[PDB]
Parts: structure tokens; C-alpha cells; sequence
RNA sequence: CGUCGUCAGCUCGUGCCGUGAGGUGUUGGGUUAAGUCCCGCAACGAGCGCAACCCCCGCCGUUAGUUGCCAGCGGUUCGG
């Protein structure tokens, strides 16, 4: 799969400001900054990958949580080439053990979704209009990927656990397996299936994401070949 | 029924934090007469209050013209 390709696009990230149980996976400091050790990625890479072919091949979904300002496409255009939910803006607490109230809010968004419609009705006062165009614009953009959710999931794909650790805590709680992309500033105990790579650089979580849904793809009977890449 | 006080408040469900009383939401920034609205946020929503729905005044239109009124017309003891 990966193939050495790795060295090309990232080695890692992040100076003395490093969680010291991430020291398994670091190979020197050059520059002040940790190098990860490239082998021990390509050996977690081969378990996390057959956890996630594995978890595919089954029929479940994976949740792919990515809200920093490097991910907010990547994350997107990824979890949209498998069909899967995401989550992309914010993470809302309690996505997950909140899950049957925050999903109340899904059921608001296609309702408003069948009631801007020209067919039905558009006699409604403007002011009310425009509540319920607010209403309807921040629906959309807060459950835009979690509307694909209809149950809770079997997993969770988090680029940066560190950042998002609301949601790696979520769940940790309710025993859903986290995969996580990690950088040396971030504890590995909490991830499951742990990808020792850089999570800042835009080429590493692109590739990293990409080929990960590229497996999943080909886990499900298919091979789609072209996936945004962007320079 | 008076009063704080027509003051801008008081709470709830589920989730989360705390051994617990409890907290969060409801704090921070901008704005409003207003917990009014916007932005941000372990919260996401909701209820009673605020506002609106009702009445009077201020402009115009339709239906009508008596016991109301009298622009134009003709009478007139001079009051339609
Ligand atoms: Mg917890
Ligand atoms: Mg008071
Ligand atoms: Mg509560
Ligand atoms: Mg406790
Ligand atoms: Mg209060
Ligand atoms: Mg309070
Ligand atoms: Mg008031
Ligand atoms: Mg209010
Ligand atoms: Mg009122």
C-alpha cells in the first residue's frame, strides 16, 4: 500500500512541547522538532489498515472527525468518496452520548428541507422566514455529514487526537474504537489503531485519509480512481 | 387584590463535570427597551416571562346616506 511513499510528503512535526509517552515512536531531534520513526509507522499502518479493511468488509461505518483549519476539505472530499459520515466544522459535545437528542436536530433539518420547497407552502411571514432560514443555515452547517449517521458507529477516524479530545473521550465511553492520526504531542493510550505521522502538514493527512478510503472503496466490491488532490 | 416590578428575569429534559451541596447550558465579545438578536463555547434543545396576536388615535380606499351633511342647481317667510 504506503510503500516508502511517506518520506516524501511528511516524517513528523512539533518541538520540546511533546507528550513524553509518545517517545515509542520518535527517532531524533534534528532541528528541535521530533522525527518519527518511519518503520514503526509502516508497522501500525499494517494493523490499522487490516482493522479498517476488516471493519469495512462487514458493513460498518466509520465516523471521520477532522475540525482543524488544514482538514476542513480533506476531511470532506474523503468521507464523501465512501459515502460515511463526518464531521468537519465542530464537534458538538455529546455527538455520541448524546446521540438520540443531538439527532433530534436531523429530523428539524429534513423537515426544513421539504418545507423551503415551491411545491407546498411559501405563505409564511417573512420574519418567520427568515428565523427559520437562520435555523435551516446552521443546521446545515453543523449536521451536514452527521445526517449520514443513523446509528451509533463501529468506529471513529480522528486526525488530530490531541486537538479533538471531546470526541476521542466520547468514544472511549461508549467502547467505539478510535483510529487517530498523532503527532508527537499527543498520548497514544487513548487510541486504538494509533498512526504515528504528522496531522499538520496538508499532504500527510491527504495522503494518509485517501489511501485509507481507498481501501475501504475496495472493501465493498469497486476502484475509483481519481480523489482531489490539491497543491 | 396590593407590592418588589412592565423590572429582565425564573427554570426544565437529556448529555457532560464534581465524593457531594451543586455547576454547565444562562459564562465571554458586540447589540437591544428587552435572557432582543448575532458570534464564540461540553453542550444540544425546550418552557414560563420579553415581543407579537387585541383596542384607541394619526393617512387613504370600498360598502352605504337617515334623524347626518349641503359643493353645484332651482325655489325661499332668510333655518338645509
Ligand atoms: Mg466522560
Ligand atoms: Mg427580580
Ligand atoms: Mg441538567
Ligand atoms: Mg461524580
Ligand atoms: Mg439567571
Ligand atoms: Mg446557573
Ligand atoms: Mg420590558
Ligand atoms: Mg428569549
Ligand atoms: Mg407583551
Amino acid at each position: 500500500v504506503k510503500e516508502l511513499l511517506e518520506a516524501g510528503v511528511h516524517f513528523g512535526h512539533e518541538r520540546k512541547r511533546w507528550n513524553p509517552k509518545f517517545a515509542r515512536y520518535i527517532y531524533a531531534e534534528r532541528n528541535g522538532i521530533h522525527i518519527i520513526d518511519l518503520q514503526k509507522t509502516m508497522e501500525e499502518l499494517e494493523r490499522t489498515f487490516r482493522f479498517i479493511e476488516d471493519l469495512a468488509m462487514r458493513g460498518g461505518t466509520i465516523l471521520f472527525v477532522g475540525t482543524k483549519k488544514q482538514a476542513q476539505d480533506i476531511v470532506r472530499m474523503e468521507a464523501e468518496r465512501a459515502g460515511m459520515p463526518y464531521v468537519n466544522q465542530r464537534w458538538l459535545g455529546g455527538m455520541l452520548t448524546n446521540f438520540k437528542t443531538i439527532s433530534q436536530r436531523v429530523h428539524r433539518l429534513e423537515e426544513l428541507e421539504a418545507l423551503f420547497a415551491s411545491p407546498e407552502i411559501e405563505e409564511r411571514p417573512k420574519k418567520e422566514q427568515v428565523r427559520l432560514k437562520h435555523e435551516l443555515e446552521r443546521l446545515q452547517k453543523y449536521l451536514s455529514g452527521f445526517r449520514l449517521l443513523k446509528r451509533l458507529p463501529d468506529a471513529i477516524f480522528v486526525v488530530d487526537p490531541t486537538k479533538e479530545a471531546i470526541a476521542v473521550r466520547e468514544a472511549r465511553k461508549l467502547f467505539i474504537p478510535v483510529i487517530a492520526l498523532a503527532d508527537t504531542d499527543s498520548d497514544p493510550d487513548l487510541v486504538d489503531y494509533i498512526i504515528p505521522g504528522n496531522d499538520d502538514a496538508i499532504r500527510s493527512i491527504q495522503l494518509i485519509l485517501s489511501r485509507a478510503v481507498d481501501l475501504i472503496i475496495q472493501a465493498r466490491g469497486g476502484v475509483v480512481e481519481p480523489s482531489p488532490s490539491y497543491a
